[PDB]
């Protein structure tokens, strides 16, 4: 009755194992995890308390390639195979996707104790924005930072920003090599070149003020670019490894935050605190409820985070608006008639209040945000085992949850002919977003308690965007001026480009070129330039 001999042979086998030729050893160093991963999945598939897990061949990598390149196609296939809740492996992580409005509710309205945005995002955002702010702090601190920033984002602020943003757009038409409207009546433009510039110029001028806008006319502008390079998904996978673009990122965060602090300290020194810009607002309103004041460094870092939050979302959105309208001269025409009607043939200066009487313009923004949600996936890290109603699924701590309102934006069930750009689907519904009932306040103002709307370009729950009205103001002014000034169309044989999903936002695949032409070739934009 001897197993003893077999145990001897276990030991022997280990010894012969260690003595394998490097050919066999490398071979087995690959072959063991490969096999184990596979039997682990087959085993995993037997659990009834886990959502189905998308099958994958390469350990750790998982479905990263297909998810990374075509997330909506990936989701549609998974949704056909498994239904609305399913998991997939992504560079060492397990992501549980919950598609549709029930998913919106499951993730956006998740208990503070159940999930963490900062645990999913901080390793990426902290090196770019700086310490102490956004995701480098407890959620309660984030809630109050959002309150502080919202305090510079009032209707009175927007009334004052509208002419500043209009001035910037006109200067860009006058001065940018991309246009030069006083010298050229037609031209070709890459919207992924122009829109990020127009976006940072307009947002700098209004939120940060004249000094910081002036800085963007210099080599200082390059820092923003560098800062931008730290804000990509390789950093999402490697938050730090020793590469130059990381160092340029850190340097840029320091130099830019340094410039912000210099202005702030100069203002406090000269008692030159007004109500002009978000800087003046944070200088007056940045004490948390426990009485601790944000430091000047944290104020600057928060300024960087806020501007970054508006930068890629807004730039991508105006790129897509231009791109969709480039093949819809009927829509340009309709928007132009609205401009002439609301602004008395141009004899009225554009104001914030008049932007609110441009429903077609606002529906154009809304519809572009439907077809092109800038963020295809939003994440949380699961901190406590979560039960999914009405199921037997448990999402264990250590998993991530992924919600995709932009995928639902593109489903025929919620938006008939979802792949058709139709601003009129929003007729009698021009609002950037509508809370369809009860509200709740997480610390930065009353917002919709339910997050079941199939349309959620600005998310929902405690992490909801606070920049929505700024974005509509900025996009509104910008597009109002584009429409009143220019007609545009595609080069022959060109059409709307497919999205690039690999980037930080779902921007168009470039070069995405449009040809513009002046509606009034003889019109001059005044003011001095060199
Ligand atoms: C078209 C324009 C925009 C879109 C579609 C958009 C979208 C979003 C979304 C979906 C979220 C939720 C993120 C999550 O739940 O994980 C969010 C959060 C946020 N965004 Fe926006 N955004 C836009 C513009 C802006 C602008 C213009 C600003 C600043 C002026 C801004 C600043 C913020 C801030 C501070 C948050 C809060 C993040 C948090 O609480 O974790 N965004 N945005
Ligand atoms: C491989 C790919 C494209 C994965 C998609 C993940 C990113 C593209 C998205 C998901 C989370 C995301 C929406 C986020 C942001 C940008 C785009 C992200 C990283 C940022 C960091 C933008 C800056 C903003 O201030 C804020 C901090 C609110 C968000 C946070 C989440």
């Amino acid at each position: 009755s001897i197993v003893g001999e077999a145990l001897e042979y276990v030991n022997i086998g280990l010894s012969h194992f260690l003595a394998l030729p490097l050919a066999q050893r490398i071979s087995l160093i690959i072959i063991i995890p490969f096999i184990y991963n596979i039997v682990w999945q087959l085993l995993y598939s037997l659990r009834k308390d886990r959502p189905p897990l998308v099958f994958y061949w390469i350990p750790w990598v998982g479905s990263a390639v297909v998810y990374g390149m075509k997330p909506y196609e990936f989701f549609e296939e998974c949704q056909k195979k498994y239904g609305d809740i399913f998991s997939f492996v992504l560079l060492g992580r397990v992501m549980t996707v919950y598609l549709g409005p029930k998913g919106h509710e499951f993730v956006f309205n998740a208990k503070l104790a159940d999930v963490s945005a900062e645990a999913a995002y901080a390793h990426l955002t902290t090196p770019v924005f700086g310490k102490g702010v956004i995701y480098d702090c407890p959620n309660s601190r984030l809630m109050e930072q959002k309150k502080f920033v919202k305090g510079a984002l009032t209707k009175e602020a927007f009334k004052s920003y509208v002419p500043l943003i209009a001035e910037e757009v006109y200067k860009y038409f006058r001065d940018s090599k991309n246009f030069r409207l006083n010298e050229r009546t037609t031209g070709t433009i890459d919207v992924m070149v122009t829109q990020p510039e127009m976006t940072i110029f307009t947002a700098s001028r209004s939120l940060l003020g004249k000094e910081m806008r002036a800085k963007l006319d210099t080599d200082f502008a390059y820092l923003y670019s560098d800062l931008d390079k730290g804000f990509t998904p390789i950093n999402f996978v490697f938050p730090n490894l020793p590469l130059e673009h990381y160092r340029k990122r850190d340097h840029a965060q320091k130099a830019i935050s340094g410039t912000y602090m210099s202005l702030i300290k100069e203002r406090r020194k000269n008692n030159d605190i007004q109500d002009r810009d978000l800087i003046d607002s944070l200088m007056k309103n940045s004490t948390y409820k426990d009485g601790v004041k944000m430091t000047d460094q944290e104020i600057a870092n928060l300024l960087i985070g806020v501007l970054m939050g508006g930068q890629h979302t807004s730039a991508a959105t105006s790129a897509w608006i231009l791109l969709h309208l480039a093949e819809r001269p009927d829509v340009q025409q309709e928007l132009y008639e609205e401009q002439m009607r609301v602004l008395d043939g141009g004899k009225k200066e554009l104001t914030y209040d008049l932007l609110q009487e441009m429903p077609l313009l606002n529906q154009t923004i809304k519809e572009t945000l439907r077809m092109h949600h800038p963020l295809h996936s939003l994440f949380r890290k699961v901190m406590k085992d979560m039960h999914v109603p009405n199921t037997s699924y448990v999402i264990p701590a250590g998993y991530h949850v992924l919600v995709s309102p932009g995928y639902t934006h593109l489903r025929d069930e919620y938006f008939p002919n979802a792949h058709q750009f139709n601003i009129h689907r929003w007729n009698n519904d021009s609002a950037s977003s509508y809370s369809v009932g009860e509200e709740v306040d997480y610390g930065f103002g009353a917002i919709s308690k339910g997050v079941s709307s199939p349309y959620l370009p600005f998310g929902g729950g405690r992490h909801r965007c606070i920049g929505e009205h700024f974005a509509y103001c900025q996009l509104g002014v910008l597009m109002s001026i584009f429409i009143r000034t220019l007609k545009w169309h595609y080069p022959e044989g060109k059409t709307v480009p497919p999205p690039d999903f690999t980037s930080m936002v779902t921007l168009p695949t470039g070069p995405a070129k449009i040809i513009w032409e002046k509606r009034n070739p003889e019109q001059k934009i005044g003011g001095r330039h060199h």
